């Protein structure tokens, strides 16, 4: 009395957006993370003007911008020629460690009085505003936010209607350093994406996050036992990727690197009474368009809009998936389309339809950067 | 009534900026355009973060960014050689027609009701909030901008102490075709500033502000009685720019083009009284680190946030010169000195200390896009 | 008079008739054809075979219509892989009827014998040759220049080792179509490998200013790339960057797709019976030497022919002097045609350019590597 | 019967004469003035012309070994590529002078030719005698002028002319390659690298083999820095920052030396039994590279003429009158490209540019077509 109470169950980006969003609103505001630390996995991640302006709306758009890195242009290669150069008309985009955004994040709802818990798994929600964690305690609440990942408990636990995908091949992503005097010649602020399908299907996704660290994504066959092999079959990389061999020869001292597969999920509903999902508990996507986390920040950070309205929290999380579930919808599906059809290796595919979540802006409710 | 008062006098940049955001403030503002029609002169602009956040404080981004560009890189040549090409660090920019952004300023203030009188020139202002008109009518308000460009009758009927400038040489600025096309193979879409002291002074700079037009700054010393002519004498100018050629023949059918000459100011104080002058007015500058407008829209911006903090009017006009002046004499000292070294001829020379002003985020009142 | 029979027409067959009348042979050459004339579209010669041309007098001929690219540039999948210019050994692409005309020219500038429509059926070590007349003709020399099908070796009876390839390729002369390329370096040699989406290749080769060079190389087993007259679309789609010169290409209603035909024997010659060329070692084209080699051999056998002795003995004298050079490029292209080497780019090795480097009137290697 | 020359003057045009009047059974002789065989200079370009002649002399593969053929010839200006030429496949070379010398020496040597260092023509008659500076008068049947743009031969006799010294000059050295050190780039290239701004100065970069740089350094002789010896270090990396590493080595060459550019004219290259050949009768400006070539065809040239049974008076003659045209038009042109700055505008070895380089002294033909 009188102060709204907000649960949330998961401590990645959505989650940390949803509690920082709802805090600035003077939410009391109680985030569970599962595991044992405050911490993302991923090693590296893109964000674009949607996600940037999220950052911008929790205060934390300067501590991100400072130790990350836009590069001169994002690059395609197919068989090592250069097929595309995109800056997408001076839309903004940034790359970073996955550990800088998520200390970003981390810091900002800290210092904001954000009531955070570890080893604090939710196993149970119900749609009347309790939360359950593994340890039987029961918690009410007004709001109850799943954000606990592809695998959500709290979704699973209420049974919502869904359609649950589990990709073939996967990927391995690491952080090295630079090596750019060791490169040598060439344009190596770039992100570049290089594609082969000969003699090999192998692929690396090159890009600088800062002065001082590179994140590569490795993509290879789940049944190519050197190329999805970790630590790194360094031979079979410097194979295909001479040019690339300084940073290879770092990524093969990385003892612990995996080799992950996709996973999506569509609902159809984001809500069920004060439950709202947000994130990969609610629409997991392929990585093509790079806008999973941002599209998960967007719908996290504008759940936060919705509530301020004066309704009741159940019909406030109604009209906000009415609100924004369309963007989320239409780049989830396209993403998958460029997946299926390996559209990315052709080059030129960040197109104004493809850039459409990118050049959403969540402060002023309208689309920016026109293409 | 209770109803706040301003008289503004100038229609341009500055002058459009502060009738706005007065406006959008609950000032009654009327605008006073000395010329016949609201236009802007100068053929093409660019604005870097901090216009643009200016403009989104004025609800007029998306307006701009309609129809204008960002290109790739901004390319330095020497010779005909490539020194340099700099991309900000992911720090937002856009070239555009003077006249694209002069129409989404007019019309915004025009939506927003201030009232606009053409053919209304300010021949004396008093620090008592006193306006007098050539027509020898006399206003009363609470606030009189002087937005009246580098020649400032607001000022000089005050008396300002002024450190007042003009250079000896200047340039021919247009809009032509792009010709992009017949320009053949190259990197049509950037900026590309084209030096040359061999065999004779001659440097254009090329600005893309769209798909359809061309903005070009022809500078020749004024010695040079071929070079500094107007209608162009293309001979001259396709000699030394050969790869121009198509854009040259469409320049040279420019019956009104104009060589002006570079021109500025510096103020030992912007404010007297109730009096605030704002842009060239107060601080004409090189136009090196293309910030002039910039500055001006900044400070024209700012004086209508230091005006919401509940004081005389007299006392927020000294809380804003204070605040927001070391941004503009910091920009027009740096771009004065690059200026007279033809430090930009060596390419690489947006530095963090050059893009100060443009990395200011006037909303905020922060430093963004770290360098 | 000492005199010689030439059995074929071809470039083998003229050196060997113009090197001999030279030397004051009386020479009639044979041609099986109606008409002397020359296929396969365009030719590479290099430093060796240049220098045939200047001991036949027929250099200048050559060189004035015919091309040096600034470099010899390799693709792999439009990937710019390598650029070589042999450290100044000299090379020349031209189309296969200016380097015939040249030399039909000057063999009959000199008084060489030619009748076309006539074929050698057999021959004897003796000297004599048989025509599809059953015209018999005696000769202190019979050379069997008649190419990979050689009659002259198999009426003898020459143990050899005959290949033919299953796969092949196009050539085709086209214009040059150079304003309409565009942008890029399109007086180069461009050998354009893809073996993505599909195993296409492109071998350009500008003559000079209006003709152009091109083998058009896809597996037999491709319905569309092996197609006469070409499947424009499945050309045009991965050499997109060709596609004014590909329309061009696809008017020629009269294109052939060739296989592959090597020969390499355990002897060149029987008696006063010489074979040189295609007819004794036709090889892979990778190191493009089989014309170079054949004019090596041909101008060769003329001057083994001046040293006294008999025609007989001067033939083995011939054969030992020269063959290690022939059977060195011939084993090297076979390697580099099973290997896809030239696809690596950076291929021509001092060893590669060990044929191109000999220097035949002077019997010494030149242009070192 | 044996006829008898005697050649004063052991650079490439002496050399040259000597090597293919031997090979025609001529009993040779050549004096040398300075007190050892040596070719100043640093490096020097050959091309078609001068190439066949080395064939004729029988030098040419002594000469292909150890030197280098760029894959183009590139011209800058102001560090902007405005042209590649590969010259329609003509061929040409670049090597160290000594490179060349040492086989022409070598090869005169193992014909044969009796040459004395310090030993001076000071004076010559066109009735066929040659005086030394030891007094001694040789008697001949052929004398031949190769001694040079300062020519004794020639002056004793008395040859109108006119002859030409510029104020301007050049440094030319022979450096490392330091090709690494480089780093990123075609430095395999011949590169004329020109600047008019900030200051006047070009470097000619000419790669001679995996291990020399033939470096030409051109400044106005009015530059205190850039016409200093040993090099002004400073004033050319800073206008060469990309030759850095090669030029830290230039500036450790002690006895480097501003050259300037000489030329000389004559009405006439013959007096009797006397032939004027090489720098002593057309010094010519160095833009077409063509002064040893020409030397080099011309002594050739004089060998072939004396095989037509006439006497050596007439066969002089008709020496001159054969071949003389091609030097004086590449001598006219090369001028004009010195005195316009031609080459700096990129695309200048036009067809009649390489008109001399096109020529074969062997067949007597023009080859190599444009
Ligand atoms: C290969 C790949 C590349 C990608 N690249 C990009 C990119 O460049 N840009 C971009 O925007 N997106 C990218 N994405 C997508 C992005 O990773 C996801 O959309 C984003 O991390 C989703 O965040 P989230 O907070 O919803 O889920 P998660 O990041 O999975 O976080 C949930 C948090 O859940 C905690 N948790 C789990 N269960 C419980 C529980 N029961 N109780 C309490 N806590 C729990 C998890 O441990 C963790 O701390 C990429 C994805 C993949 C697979
Ligand atoms: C060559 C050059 C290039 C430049 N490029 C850039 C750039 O790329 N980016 C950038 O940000 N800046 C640039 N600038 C600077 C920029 O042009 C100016 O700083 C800007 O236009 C100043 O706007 P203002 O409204 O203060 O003045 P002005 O634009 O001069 O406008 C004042 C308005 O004053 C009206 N007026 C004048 N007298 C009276 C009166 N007595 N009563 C009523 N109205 C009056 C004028 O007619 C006009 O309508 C450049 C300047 C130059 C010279
Ligand atoms: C695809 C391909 C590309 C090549 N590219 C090059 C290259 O770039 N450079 C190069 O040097 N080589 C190249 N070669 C090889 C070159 O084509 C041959 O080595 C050369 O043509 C052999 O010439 P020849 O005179 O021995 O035989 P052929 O050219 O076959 O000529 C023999 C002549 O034989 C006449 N004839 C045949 N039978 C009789 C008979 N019974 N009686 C009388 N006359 C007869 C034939 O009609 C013809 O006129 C290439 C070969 C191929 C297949
Ligand atoms: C800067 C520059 C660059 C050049 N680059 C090239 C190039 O790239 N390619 C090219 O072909 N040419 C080039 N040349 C021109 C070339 O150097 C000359 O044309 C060539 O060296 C002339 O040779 P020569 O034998 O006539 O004279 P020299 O080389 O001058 O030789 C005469 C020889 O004369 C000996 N001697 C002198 N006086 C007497 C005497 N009285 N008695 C006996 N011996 C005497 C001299 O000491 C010496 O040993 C260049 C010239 C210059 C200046």
């Amino acid at each position: 009395g009188k102060t709204r109470r907000a649960e949330v169950a998961g401590g990645g980006f959505a989650g940390l957006t949803a509690a920082i969003a709802l805090k600035q609103n003077g939410w009391d505001v109680r985030l569970h993370e599962k595991s044992s630390e405050l911490r993302a996995f991923g090693a590296g991640i893109y964000l674009w003007h949607n996600g940037l302006r999220v950052l911008e709306g929790l205060g934390a758009l300067d501590d991100v911008l400072q130790g990350s890195h836009t590069p001169p242009t994002y690059e395609t290669w197919m068989h090592n020629k250069s097929v595309s150069k995109e800056t997408f008309n001076g839309l903004p985009w940034r790359i970073m460690t996955r550990s800088h955004l998520h200390d970003a994040l981390v810091n900002r709802a800290r210092a904001l009085g954000v009531d955070i818990s570890v080893n604090s798994e939710a196993v149970a929600a119900d749609p009347v505003g309790r939360l359950t964690l593994q340890t039987g305690e029961v918690l009410e609440a007004d709001l109850i936010v799943g954000a606990d990942g592809v695998g959500s408990k709290v979704r699973d636990s209420i049974g919502f209607k869904q359609d649950r995908w589990v990709s073939k091949d996967g990927l391995i992503r690491l952080i090295v350093p630079r090596m750019k005097k060791e490169l040598g010649h060439g344009e190596w602020d770039n992100t570049i994406d290089m594609w082969n399908f000969w003699p090999r299907v192998q692929r690396i996704l090159y890009s600088p996050c800062n002065e001082n660290e590179l994140y590569l994504g490795l993509m290879a066959p789940a049944a190519d036992p050197r190329g999805s092999s970790v630590p790194i079959d360094l031979e079979v990389w410097v194979e295909m990727f001479p040019f690339l061999e300084p940073c290879l020869i770092e990524a093969a001292k990385l003892k612990t690197a995996r080799y992950d597969k996709y996973e999506t999920t569509k609902l159809d509903s984001w809500t069920r009474g004060k439950v709202a999902l947000v994130g990969d508990a609610a629409h997991a996507m392929c990585p093509a368009l790079a806008q999973g986390a941002g599209c998960a920040m967007v719908n996290a950070f504008s759940l936060s809009q919705d509530l301020e309205e004066g309704s009741s929290v159940e019909d406030a999380l109604v009209a906000w998936e009415t609100r924004i579930r369309p963007i989320t919808d239409r780049c989830q599906a396209l993403s998958g389309d460029y997946a299926a059809n390996r559209s990315l290796s052709k080059g030129n595919m960040f197109t104004p339809a493809a850039l459409e979540a990118a050049r959403y802006d969540p402060l002023r409710r309208v689309y920016s950067w026109p293409q």
